[PDB]
C-alpha cells in the first residue's frame, strides 16, 4: 500500500471500476463508477485577476495546460469544452461569476450514466467553507462550497463520472465530498449520498502544482491506479512544491482500481 521510469507502480494486477452497481455497508445508498464511455464535456477556469492588487501568474497558464492535456489525449473535443479566461476577447469565456454558474450548470445539464465530466479551476482559493473567487468577486462575491455541491454533484445521475481538479490553495472541501485518500490511506470518511461518481484532486500544504503534477504524470506513465497516481503525483511535487495531492470522492473508492477519465 520503483518501476523502470522511476515511477511507483501500480498493483501488478489492476481492474477497471466495476460496472456493477456498488452498495455501502450498514446503509441503503447505492454507487456506481462510471466506465467513461459516454460523452466527454469539460469546464476548465483560469483566472489571473489582471490588473488587480492580487493579480496571479500562471493560472490562464495551467487552464491552457488542461485543455491541451484533455483534447490531444483524451477524447474531449473543442466543442464540448467551455474555457473561461480573464485574458482574452470574448466577454461569454470571461470568467465573471455568472459565467461560471452558467458553465457550472452547463457541464453536468442532461448527463448520463457512464459519461465523463471534467472541472479545473485555477486562482484564488480561500477558507471562510472553501469558496472560490470569480474575476468580478469584488462586487459580486465568491461562489462557495455549497452551491458548487448543489450545482454539479446533487443532480448527477448514477454512474455520471464528474473529475475535479483545482490548483487553488485551501479547495481540499470545495465541492463538500464526504470521503478523503491520501498517499498514505483514508484521512475523512463518514460515520455510517450521491449515487454519481465524484472525485477532486486539490493540493494541501508560479504555476498550478496538481496541474502540473497530474499531467508530467499522465503523459509519461498513462497506467495508474487511484493511490498510484497520488503516490506519483506526490513524488513529483516533493522538493519543488509545497503541496501534497488528496484525492476527494462522493463515495469509497477502491484506490488500486485503474483511474480512467
Ligand atoms: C477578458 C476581458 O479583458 C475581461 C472582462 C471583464 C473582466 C475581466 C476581464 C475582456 C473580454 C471581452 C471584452 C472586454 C474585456
Amino acid at each position: 500500500y520503483v518501476n523502470a521510469s522511476n515511477m511507483y507502480g501500480p498493483p501488478q494486477n489492476m481492474s477497471l471500476p466495476p460496472p456493477q452497481t456498488q452498495t455501502i455497508q450498514g446503509t441503503d445508498q447505492p454507487y456506481q463508477y462510471s466506465q467513461c464511455t459516454g460523452r466527454r464535456k469539460a469546464l476548465i477556469i483560469g483566472i489571473n485577476y489582471i490588473g488587480s492588487k492580487n493579480q496571479l501568474r500562471g493560472c490562464i497558464n495551467d487552464a491552457h495546460n488542461i485543455f491541451n492535456f484533455l483534447t490531444n489525449g483524451y477524447g474531449y473535443s473543442s466543442d464540448d469544452i467551455v474555457i473561461l479566461t480573464d485574458d482574452q476577447n470574448d466577454l461569454v469565456r470571461v470568467p465573471t461569476r455568472a459565467n461560471m454558474i452558467r458553465a457550472m450548470q452547463w457541464l453536468v445539464k442532461d448527463a448520463q450514466p457512464n459519461d465523463s465530466l471534467f472541472l479545473h479551476y485555477s486562482g484564488h482559493g480561500g477558507q471562510t467553507d472553501d469558496v472560490i473567487y470569480p474575476v468580478d468577486f469584488e462586487t459580486q462575491g465568491p461562489i462557495i462550497d455549497d452551491e458548487m455541491h448543489d450545482i454539479m454533484v446533487k443532480p448527477l445521475q448514477q454512474g455520471v463520472r464528474l473529475t475535479a481538479l483545482f490548483d487553488s490553495a485551501h479547495s481540499g472541501t470545495v465541492l463538500d465530498l464526504p470521503y478523503t485518500y491520501s498517499t498514505k490511506g483514508i484521512i475523512k470518511e463518514p460515520n455510517i449520498f450521491s449515487a454519481a461518481d465524484v472525485v477532486m484532486l486539490s493540493g494541501s500544504k508560479n504555476t498550478g502544482a496538481m496541474s502540473h503534477a497530474f499531467i508530467k504524470v499522465m503523459t509519461l506513465q498513462p497506467q495508474q491506479s487511484y493511490l498510484s497516481l497520488l503516490q506519483n503525483m506526490r513524488k513529483e511535487l516533493a522538493g519543488k512544491y509545497s503541496q501534497k495531492p488528496q484525492l476527494s470522492s462522493s463515495h469509497p473508492i477502491d484506490v488500486n482500481l485503474q483511474f480512467i477519465m
